[PDB]
């Protein structure tokens, strides 16, 4: 367990966030926003110090963000985070890192992230999966210049996501957006319709090696909204839910 008492926003890193992101500035913070203003009390956990990266070459999996109601860009926020649920997987170990944001001694945010730290298991001898796979809503493209960007502002300096050796040493062919750079871009406009009290979960597929451009598909319903980016293979670099609680 991690805790920090009282953390205070800095409204420029969230107008400056959202500009990357292209989410929307204003009186409260981007849903996702929250992913970079604790990650450094995040990594703080696994490292000891306060650290602003994710370990060299992890790979994003998962995420579910709960909001239980809006953080403002003038709230302060008691932090707490711990680490659980080590398991094996067939490209590494998977690890889940909670984080609980308070205003007040209520908590407003909620988030569960998954990383898979590579290395070898006892899973590893063991088949590749399979994937389970027209105009879309919108496109994203995803420069080199835009993840250099992304990466002063959201909390996470991982080189893989900068330096092509870094990258390569890890396994990637190029250097890949951030799983968070990704799931922030693909909520805008669409974020305006957000109620106040949800929840957003994000699996990540394909690494998104860049300079990407991808095609984000966008079902409205009345539960909220299905979303999948890809890369027109057509496999996915991310599925996620937006749902009202
Ligand atoms: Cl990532």
């Amino acid at each position: 367990t991690v805790t920090v008492e009282e953390l205070p926003i800095d409204p420029a890193n969230v107008a400056a966030y959202a500009a990357v992101t292209g989410l929307r500035y204003g009186n409260q913070v981007p849903l996702t926003y929250p992913f970079a203003l604790t990650f450094p009390s995040v990594m703080s956990l696994v490292t000891g110090f306060d650290f602003p990266f994710a370990a060299m070459g992890a790979i994003h999996t998962e995420n579910h963000i709960t909001q239980y109601r809006p953080i403002a860009v003038t709230d302060a926020v008691g932090v707490r985070v711990r680490a659980e649920n080590l398991r094996e997987h067939r490209r590494g170990l998977l690890v889940d890192l909670v984080t609980n944001v308070s205003v007040g001694n209520d908590v407003a945010w909620h988030q569960v992230t998954t990383f898979l730290h590579q290395q070898r298991t006892s899973l590893s001898g063991e088949p590749k999966p399979p994937p389970q796979k027209p105009p879309p809503a919108a496109v994203l493209r995803i420069t080199p210049a835009k993840i250099r960007r992304y990466a002063a502002v959201g909390g996470d300096h991982n080189p893989i996501h900068t330096n092509p050796i870094a990258a390569k040493l890890f396994g990637f062919p190029t250097v890949i957006a951030h799983g968070m750079f990704t799931a922030a871009a693909v909520l805008a406009n669409i974020e305006a319709r957000f109620p106040d009290a949800v929840r957003y979960s994000v699996r990540f597929a394909k690494p998104v090696l860049l300079p990407a451009t991808a095609g984000l598909y966008v079902a409205e319903g009345d539960g909220g909204w299905d979303l999948t980016l890809r890369n027109m293979k057509g496999y996915p670099h991310l599925t996620a839910t937006v749902r009202g609680l």
